[PDB]
């Protein structure tokens, strides 16, 4: 017995309990800490980890000056275990990557992560330590994946890869994965929608996934992955706009087929099916990426709902956000009967925002509890400019 | 095989023999050593660890500037092995709370922290690396625990909290739990009584803690909780007062029911029941947190007594303490059939009593032996200013 | 079932994907990371190696200073998992030694370390973190090894060794160890022919190495070792030179038993068997250590081949690269049927070229895919000169 | 099975070869590593490690000052694995302790560290990561052991120690434990003699250790101790003292009874029987630490020998030496059928002899061979002063 199963329902929760926070940037004032982005957690049958982007670099050094290109030679994919900075001495080396997803079956963790040249990169799957697949851009225009876990149902593993433009149609491709062996992929057809950067998770023995439209929807996609790979694709139904930017919330009218809103830009962020509700992440400001909240949409899943039951601060709107993306406890850690639905928020400092050469990271973690959690703001609280600055 | 007994009686002991001492702030005048405070041991099967409350800083960084709230949303609960120090490359996450408990019952480590507003904090229940319970505040008044080990039973976890006042009435209530699920609770009545911070440890299969009197108390409260969580409190019974600030031992008359000697303010400590003696623990100076000493009193447990019978100094009046807490080594670890009493002292370096931006502590940890030990001063050590004072 | 076969045939692959990288220099601007030669990668049932030789000093520290033998006294083997830094606080500690190899049998890795002095030098084996054997110098001129990993089938592992001139004849040997116990030598007569510096890898049940020719040959060498060791010894059939220095390609007419191009000096390189083709790994410039590119020659290494039907550009020729070696991941590991082929690639900084004080090196490390592979640069990226300059 | 038989012979060997070198201060002038003394090695089933004393402070801080005593309350016993450099973020806490003895009996480590006052010291016997015994100064001047392995026979661990003067006559005990707990204790009676700082090993199912006369003798003390605690108390009867300071060899005259050479001071060292002949270690100056060589006595043991027949220099007469100590290679590890003689040296650098306001050392670690090692020196090598200075 080794493999996770995980086709159990997601646990209604009724709000969100602190999991862990690295402090990763305060630290980094002194220690010896990546400069990261996308700080994803996904997790084992023994542990959660947080995986992050690097630069080689650590922040308060020269090597931390942003002009670097982000899709750079020195980009790799790393991780801690949750709540730990991302701090050399500890960290694990997973992939080359500007771009990644992970997951754990329940025997070993499978990582992917794409590097390479814009007009034809390559994703490297991982398993156990070591490659095991790849996968050439289709579109030669930035392979690309969740930056946040994938999702593993019995053994097989699943995720979702973008190529093509960053704000028009671009091609969309799901894939699964036993072992670390891609044993197939799927075109996902979605006219006139765009996906980037989903935040996935298992749902009743299907793979649900709330990704960011950068070209013309301040909604969020919907895609519903079944194990043999045929998919529902839209729109979350719900009648309010989750993406940044966004228009005022009396404006919006939702859709369960369409992107609503008619602005470009974006941000990675996600939600949770709840029976017919659905929780949403959404940052504060609806201009820019400050703030962190988490709506319960009464039946938001299947209607175009404006039924808001829940509210749950997590970074105040005079705080900087950024990412955030969705993952699930396993069984066995948990020790529940379904699948605790958590997530992250990162929380980006220095450039732009800021008087910095320099640009990086944090996280505050959450997970899915039965009781009502109250407003606060678990915020980054480094203080900048810093040294090397 | 895998649960924690822990129903056997306390080791009755004539001394304390050091176990470790981790000279953190020494260390951290150059290597990378979180700021601290409560930093206390807990024990598994296969070790001690020593957990500690950070902020995110490291001490000679700007962010160890003390101005800073004790309950910031930065305050998080990390480990490492006993006697190791408090930094970054070593430590494990734990919690996000400015104010915790922690214990292993055998199978896995079950940690609890506070985190949250003042008028509605959320407690997080962690077992095995993740959250799988909650205890919202109660009483809408900084919701508390022991910043010490809790207590472990046959699988099943023992803690007590305040939420109230810290300077006259306020609510307590113990807890219990089996992995990581809340199980039941009971509310102390104690009427005109007060308890903080509570140094807990089992000794014939019931908890007993000796906590601290904020009120009007110079003597410290003990609460015995049995499985079925009945409990039994009131005041430690000797005629020796061992919070701090306290009177003159001369002047006082102990009390088994009331708190005694009518001043307030406080701090943690600890004792342990030695059939009807005592050991007790306290500063050496009765107005500040200097010097540390531990008192065996003839018959203190169940009597007024003022018969001291054994006294070892483990910290000079000349030399900073502070908190004090509480545990025991598991019979697996320490071969015995009784379950050995040990202790920690905390010494307090820095702001207020010392020029300095910052506040930190490092500790001196020692265990119940079967033989007297020569007085010592096992004190901090370090050299203030730092640099970045 | 413990000991790896290795028995099966290499996997025969159109393409290498990106494994790792550490970026150990440009974290060592900041960071805690030994100045490094020769990054070897190996691997065991459990996970890739990276192994380097260190001289006891920290990039950014006086002890860098470059004017320090290569075979000095503090020049120690140490290890970190592939993809990590060769930072102190991960490394593992595996022999004294100013020249190396290692490799895994299955059951333990055994390390070899060469020190001691120029005309009488000690190759201490190690296994399972201990000394268990020794070869000394036999021609009391620089004992040497591979700088790469050894080859492991059923339980036996083999490596090559050379005692003698650095620029004209030589003496070679290949040795045979069981748990770290040499079990047989062989005296590889090779007159007008040279060997250093062997990159090896088992292929059928056999060791095949692709050495360096630092005499008169711009064709590197090679060796296929049978477990009774008897073997087959001449050069890379092919007709193109893949040394540093060589002569132009359109020049060179190749030879499956003689050096050919004429020229002394050479670099550290390597090349897999692919039934009779050949991948061959050089430096881009023909004159100096830049660039790296991996050919496939069609019938290379049966015959005196310029059938080129592959290559894929790893590190520009703007870019410093440096010694090459091979290595290969195991079945257990892998999941295939076959022996992945990986190699990596060394990438100086510093001294010569650059105007520092001091030399180290950074890795990217790569591995057979079924698949083309699209040309990019995984280069060092350090900004020279650093603060110690 | 767990517990280590530890009854074979020693092996007999021609030559040591190099096991590990840390490099400890040259990685210490920009990492954070301990200052240290008395670096022993000591092993497991799995695996050697270096113990040493710390005074809770790093090399190039201001709390390396070395005015403070060398028995403070700072002083704790740490590990690592051998060739480690004694690195904070890799050190394992072993006990409290200005002086220490540790060693593993196959199931857990055994650890034993003293400290407290002058005139009533603690030793804290660990074991398994614990307190599980004591032993109290029995004459109430500086209680003190061997700073080096103790020795493992069958589950019973046995160690030396001395409580009295530094000078002249002091009082010496042989300990015996078993799990961490001692089971019987010896008054060794040796009027006239004086031991301190005992090298010890296993051979043939007894205790042999060689120690350091501080009274008259520049000739080195022999204790051979049972399981049942009978001892054999001598002089190593060889015709050459190695002891520092010493006379000249041809003015010597051994004795199997008594110390010669009428002068005071010394330094620990070692020795290993060879059947009848007898390894000896010592440094090449007569008058300073300065040095190491190791010497084979035909018939040392047993006869006042002057007939040397083996001659292995390990540091040159240039460079700075101090305390070395013996231990042996499990045979699980090693496996051999024989107990692996192996020693270590320490190098310290700093205050006296060079001009800093610290003192510290590294190591160079050495096991027996079956051939001639080659000279050479495995010196330090760290430049000083530091910046600190
Ligand atoms: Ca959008
Ligand atoms: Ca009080
Ligand atoms: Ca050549
Ligand atoms: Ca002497």
């Amino acid at each position: 017995g080794t493999y996770i199963n995980n086709t159990e329902p997601i646990c209604d929760v009724k709000g969100f309990a602190p999991f862990s926070k690295d402090n990763g940037i305060r630290v980094g004032s002194r220690g010896h800490i990546f400069v990261i982005r996308e700080p994803f957690v996904s997790c084992s049958p023994v542990g959660c980890r947080t995986f992050f982007l690097t630069q080689g670099s650590l922040l308060n050094d020269k090597h931390s000056n942003g002009t670097v290109k982000d899709r750079s030679p020195f980009r790799t994919l790393m991780s801690v275990e949750v709540g730990q900075s991302p701090n050399v001495y500890q960290a694990r080396f997973e992939a080359v990557a500007w771009s990644a997803t992970a997951c754990h079956d329940g025997k070993k963790w499978m990582a992917i992560g794409v590097t390479g040249p814009d007009s034809k990169a390559v994703a490297v799957v991982h398993y156990g330590g070591v490659p095991t697949d790849v996968v050439n851009s289709w579109a030669g225009d930035i392979l690309r994946t969740q930056e946040s876990s994938c999702t593993c149902i019995q053994g097989n593993c699943y995720w979702v890869m973008t190529d093509g433009p960053a704000n028009r149609q671009a091609q969309y491709r799901i894939y699964k994965a036993n072992q670390g062996k891609i044993i197939g992929r799927k075109d996902v057809s979605f006219s006139g929608g765009h996906i980037e950067e989903c935040s996935c998770y298992p749902n009743d023995g299907k793979v649900e996934c709330v990704c960011r439209d950068n070209w013309t929807g301040t909604n969020r996609p919907v895609l519903i992955i079944s194990p043999d790979l045929s998919y529902r694709v839209g729109y979350l139904c719900a009648g309010l706009p989750s993406d940044t930017p966004r228009g005022e919330d009396t404006q919006f009218v939702g859709s369960c087929t369409s992107p609503m809103g008619n602005q470009g830009y974006g941000v990675k962020g996600f939600g949770f099916r709840q029976g017919t509700d659905v929780w949403v992440g959404r940052t504060i400001s609806r201009t820019s990426r400050s703030g962190f909240e988490i709506i319960r949409i009464k039946n938001g899943w299947t209607q175009t709902s404006k039924e808001q039951i829940r509210r749950q601060v997590v970074v105040d709107n005079s705080n900087w956000s950024g990412y955030s993306g969705s993952f699930t406890l396993p069984v066995e850690l948990s020790g529940r009967e379904c699948l605790v639905p958590c997530f992250w928020v990162e929380m980006i400092r220095g450039r732009p925002e800021e008087r910095t050469i320099w640009t990086s990271s944090s996280s505050i973690v959450m997970c899915g509890v039965d009781y009502e959690i109250a407003d606060w703001s678990w915020h980054d609280g480094a203080i900048l400019p810093f040294d090397i600055d």
